[PDB]
């Protein structure tokens, strides 16, 4: 099956862009990436980076994920992001999502070897 690091460049990188650039472009992204074949996905982050300086996070500052677990990473600088969040008009087939655009920290979870991002945590 897919691999815990795919599934998160599927879900989480677009390095093809630097920015969203239109409202639709949630609508458009959770589509094509397959987030929303079996369900709407409430909320997804989108990070417009190279996956090279994604990956680095691993390396970065450790801190407790959310959840309590360790093995989550803050990066050091800050970098661009979209929020994806439902709207109340979203309505399965028919996903819909509010776009929203901002330069914050992320947050992610890292494992295996070697050793990558799986998860995302949160964005601050």
């Amino acid at each position: 099956k897919e691999t815990a690091a795919a599934k998160f460049e599927r879900q989480h990188m677009d390095s093809s862009t630097s920015a969203a650039s239109s409202s639709n472009y949630c609508n458009q992204m959770m589509k094509s990436r397959n987030l929303t074949k079996d369900r709407c996905k409430p909320v997804n982050t989108f990070v417009h980076e190279s996956l090279a300086d994604v990956q680095a996070v691993c390396s970065q500052k450790n801190v407790a994920c959310k959840n309590g677990q360790t093995n989550c990473y803050q990066s050091y600088s800050t970098m661009s992001i979209t929020d994806c969040r439902e709207t109340g008009s979203s309505k399965y087939p028919n996903c819909a999502y509010k776009t929203t655009q901002a330069n914050k920290h992320i947050i992610v979870a890292c494992e295996g070897n070697p050793y990558v991002p799986v998860h995302f945590d949160a964005s601050v």
